[PDB]
């Protein structure tokens, strides 16, 4: 509970081999300490010449550790001072030819900005190291009872050209005097304001009153959920089609369960190192945290039960039913186009440029974030459909003459209410296009090209559920052939999709696995049993997605296909939540996707 788990909490994630190695050094001591000899069951002298191998060991292994220290921070500073050069040759180029701009000037003030984040991370890099070798000599002192630690401390460490090198602070003075001058016409307050770095990583705690309306959120939700088990226990009436509020109310829990899981991923992703940030190009100095996403998870799931407990009780006689979905989605989509500023307002925002750069996206250039959130509309493909549902029911099914509307005593339609498949590939169609566009962008025809069949899988899967479906209510004679041709493509996209996962989207099976059987070289999360527990669960669960899609775009198994999508649906939100962990940590690896 000290600078061992400080350490691994503020030690930059993608420099992590060039730190000092704490607990390497903290093991060879007490495994030294362990097997030492007795002091009079044998002799003095070999005791001595233990002692003595173990001190030659010991300052070996940190002369090792120190230059390791030195070159990563030689290399670095040479980097940040060229870094620097083009910089200001930029900055003068741009500021010369003044005499658009707009977005000229907005570019360099944010690579100004980055540049300043190397400088505070690579200083913070010399501070750690230096506090390391500090208390790692101490506590030889105190473990061996000898002064030989604090001798080669003031010998050899604070010569060091990585303690002694007041390089980073010169530049980190220049900088704030550049920025300030020629970017801000004086104004240090805006400029410094801008560039300030707050202590980032895992190096913040969340405000306790974020952590007190993520337990009082969760708290009024768990009571509610337990309500409203015992309204649908003792309040439905047993002659009404309960089965249109299901389907209505089947998205909205869908998207409370993705923003949970999306919590706990960003949880992980924070903990084990798997920096999102640097990866979905979020500023370093503001992002959301987990607890964030569990208040709106939370706030969000606390609407969704109160319209589900006013749809079974009913309580004012005046306003129908089928008021409360309308507006639990009205004030969810008024929440999230919030125009005014507040209420993560950055975030919204952020959404919603991203979500104008997917749904438009043969035209924007793909980052990560466009194929992250397209790839995430994946498993959310319940939620359009129930969108589709909510549109058909009210338009066509809806009587809005009697009170009691959701529930309707006994009627139906040709299927349930053609467009219930394009809204189920629209997802598909979204990362077909995008795989397009990267594969024109960047010329390279095996990670694009391949992974646009991925989706055409879908497509044709999708399309022949649908004629086999039709065929077969109308009593054909060609839908044999038909079947046969649905059960193909089904096999063909589940292990085209299954493969792509574990290959080239997680990065497992590769030849260099090492110790870490059928593993990558270099795992993230700590247990190993999580990474084979992953594979069972998305090999299970890959294939329990596309018989939903077949399901869900037919008209077979009428009442079992809505058990089936039920129970099917959740359990895709929670393999897109097991699959961002492994796509997100074989990002920071290995650039997968080739961006960056």
């Amino acid at each position: 509970m000290k600078f061992a788990e400080h350490l691994s909490a503020h030690i930059t994630p993608e420099w992590r081999k060039q730190y000092i190695q704490y607990e390497a050094f903290k093991d060879m001591l007490y495994s030294a300490q362990d097997q030492a000899p007795s002091v009079e069951v044998t002799d003095e002298d070999t005791v001595k010449r233990y002692f003595a191998k173990f001190e030659e060991k010991f300052f070996q292994t940190c002369e090792k550790e120190l230059a390791k220290i030195n070159t990563f921070y030689s290399e670095k500073l040479a980097e940040a001072q060229r870094r620097f050069a083009t910089l200001q040759n930029e900055l003068q180029s741009s500021l010369d030819a003044q005499k658009v701009q707009h977005r000229n000037i907005k570019d360099l003030k944010l690579a100004f900005s980055e540049f300043y984040l190397s400088l505070i991370l690579l200083q913070n890099y010399q501070n750690l190291n230096f506090t390391g070798f500090r208390k790692i000599l101490k506590k030889h002192d105190k473990i061996l009872e000898t002064s030989r630690g604090a001798d080669w401390r003031v010998a050899h460490v604070e010569v060091a050209p990585f303690y002694t090198c007041k390089k980073i602070n010169q530049l980190i003075s220049e900088t704030e005097a550049v920025v300030t001058n020629e970017l801000e016409d004086g104004d240090r307050q805006k400029a410094m304001k801008r560039l300030r770095v707050p202590p980032l990583g895992a190096a913040q705690p969340a405000p306790a009153w974020t952590t007190f309306r993520v337990g009082l959120f969760c708290g009024i939700f768990i009571v509610l959920n337990i309500t409203l088990v015992l309204a649908a226990v003792f309040k439905l009436e047993t002659d009404r089609s309960i089965w249109p509020l299901i389907r209505i109310y089947r998205g909205g829990f869908l998207l409370i369960e993705f923003l949970f899981l999306l919590g706990i991923n960003t949880y992980g992703w924070r903990q084990a190192g798997v920096n999102h940030v640097l990866i979905f190009e979020l500023n370093p100095r503001s992002n959301l945290s987990h607890q964030h996403l569990f208040e709106i998870a939370g706030f969000l799931g606390i609407l969704w039960c109160l319209s589900l407990l006013a749809c079974f009780f009913a309580p004012i006689s005046v306003i129908p039913t089928y008021v409360y979905p309308l507006a639990l989605y009205g004030f969810m989509v008024f929440f999230l186009i919030n125009p005014t500023k507040t209420f993560y307002y950055k975030s919204r925002f952020w959404l919603l440029k991203l979500l104008f750069r997917v749904f438009t996206a043969p035209f924007h250039k793909v980052g990560f974030a466009d194929f992250w959130l397209a790839d995430q509309l994946n498993s959310l493909s319940v939620i359009l459909m129930d969108l589709e549902y909510m549109i058909c029911f009210y338009s066509l099914e809806l009587k809005w003459d009697e009170s009691k509307g959701l529930l309707p005593n006994n009627s139906e339609e040709s299927g349930i209410c053609g467009v219930r498949a394009i809204v189920q590939c629209i997802p598909a169609w979204l990362r077909f296009i995008q795989c397009l566009r990267r594969y024109r962008d960047t010329k390279r025809a095996f990670p694009h090209l391949v992974n646009a069949g991925k989706y055409s899988t879908t497509f044709f899967m999708v399309t022949f559920a649908a004629l086999y479906s039709t065929h077969k209510e109308r009593g054909h004679s060609d839908t044999m052939v038909f079947f046969y041709l649905w059960i193909v493509f089904y096999i063909i996209s589940s292990c085209y999709t299954l493969i792509w996962d574990l290959k080239m989207d997680w990065g497992l099976f590769d030849k260099n696995a090492g110790e870490n059987t059928f593993l990558r070289e270099e795992i993230v999360y700590p247990q190993k049993a999580y990474y084979y527990c992953a594979i069972i669960e998305d090999v299970i669960l890959r294939f329990a997605w596309t018989i939903q899609i077949s399901i869900t775009s037919t008209t077979l198994l009428p009442h079992s296909g809505d058990i089936i999508a039920t129970v099917f649906a959740p359990l895709e939100v929670f393999r897109r939540f097991v699959w961002n962990f492994f796509r997100l940590e074989n990002e920071h690896l290995n650039n997968c996707g080739e961006f960056r």
